[PDB]
């Protein structure tokens, strides 16, 4: 469909492309933070840990709200 | 454009809507980055460390490529 003036499908077009949009992302962040859990990393001047009983609270969050954001103006497009 | 069942307009389109999406995670990313690779915080059973001097690379990489996958699905798409 179309909110103006951008018109998007993957046909029946608008609700189905970004909610597959929104799916692959949620999916990414989950794995994401499962490996990055049980990760701890150094690679040249750069160190990352993360370690958990069970909550991947921080970059879930940020990111579902950046990939929803987007949704948002997908939509209002 | 248009491969299908697909097409994507926002008006003119094509490389337009991506180079935005590509632009959008680039920065997102990289804010993410500074602000954690500062931090240190721990909530609830979760807790993540991060430490830099110069690079950016585990998070910066595989953020890199989910852009890249969505680029490639609307190429497909």
């Amino acid at each position: 469909v179309s909110r103006t003036p951008m018109k998007v499908k993957v046909g029946p077009s608008s609700v189905w492309f970004v909610s597959l949009f929104i799916g692959l992302m949620l999916i990414g962040l989950i794995w994401l933070m499962v490996f990055q859990l049980a990760a701890i990393g150094s690679q040249a001047p750069t160190a990352l840990n993360w370690m958990a009983q069970l909550g991947p609270w921080n970059y879930a969050i940020a990111f579902a709200f950046m990939i929803t954001g987007l949704l948002l103006t997908m939509r209002w497009h």
